[PDB]
């Protein structure tokens, strides 16, 4: 029932994200000189560094909050695909189902533990 161990848990599961070869792209924002229409499509960047960087900077509340970004991420790269075929895209769909499998239970531990700080 620890309300605070998300933030360790998120931090374990973004090294094994760096540490996939799937991550590369998404490892930094995009670059705008190598896709220069992407702020066109795109409205919100957002990638795994600064994913990481708003953890360690204690901006994030909850890891619901972690996990709308990294979803962005990976809609991001839906949104901007020119085809489900896509190298980048098939990318994103692998590294999303991998980070989907380790975050169910750093979200349900969570909420268990506030629903029981709030029991
Ligand atoms: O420019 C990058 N990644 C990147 N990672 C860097 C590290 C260092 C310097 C520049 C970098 O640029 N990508 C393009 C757009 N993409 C898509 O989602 C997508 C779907 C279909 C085709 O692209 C996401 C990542």
């Amino acid at each position: 029932y620890d309300i605070q161990a998300w933030k360790k848990q998120c931090e374990e599961l973004l090294n094994l994200i760096f540490q996939c070869e799937d991550s590369e792209p998404f490892r930094q924002p995009v670059d705008l000189l190598e896709y220069p229409d992407y702020r066109d499509i795109i409205d919100t960047p957002m990638d795994f560094a600064t994913v990481r960087e708003t953890l360690e900077a204690g901006n994030y509340e909850s890891p619901m909050e972690l996990c709308k970004d990294v979803r962005l991420i990976f809609s991001n790269s839906k949104a901007y695909t020119p085809s489900k075929r896509s190298r980048i895209y098939s990318m994103s769909l692998r590294l999303s189902a991998f980070f989907e499998e380790h975050i169910s239970s750093v979200l349900s531990d969570y909420k268990s533990a506030l629903r029981f700080h709030k029991r």
